[PDB]
């Protein structure tokens, strides 16, 4: 794949880890290590796809120009929904820390199983808008 999938892909892979909720991931969790690790691979996606785009555009297709740049601004608009879910999962980590150190040494398992539910829902969000992204990624250059 190219750079930026493949950034991404470690992403998913940390993530994948992350949502099987162990207790070496919760160690991870409370440490904030989780959330610090998330945001160096969403930051090195990011560069990564905005490098992408600039080299794309040095073998565009010349088209209407009107059309060039709708599919420019439909291009950033992808990019930004995938730093936003990338940015949702984090947070959402961020929130379940938190939760986990207002409770002393109470059970976590309901805290977990809501966690994990919500992880769920936001890892199809970033994989819809990656994939969504991947495609406009590949017809951007012909427009």
């Amino acid at each position: 794949g190219q750079r930026w999938e493949l950034a991404l892909g470690r992403f998913w892979d940390y993530l994948r880890w992350v949502q099987t909720l162990s207790e070496q991931v919760q160690e991870e969790l409370l440490s904030s290590q989780v959330t610090q690790e998330l945001r160096a691979l969403m930051d090195e996606t990011m560069k990564e796809l905005k490098a992408y785009k600039s080299e794309l555009e040095e073998q565009l297709t010349p088209v209407a120009e009107e059309t060039r740049a709708r599919l420019s601004k439909e291009l950033q608009a992808a990019q930004a929904r995938l730093g936003a879910d990338m940015e949702d999962v984090r947070g959402r980590l961020v929130q379940y820390r938190g939760e986990v150190q207002a409770m002393l040494g109470q059970s976590t398992e309901e805290l977990r199983v809501r966690l994990a539910s919500h992880l769920r829902k936001l890892r199809k969000r970033l994989l819809r808008d990656a994939d969504d992204l991947q495609k406009r990624l590949a017809v951007y250059q012909a427009g």
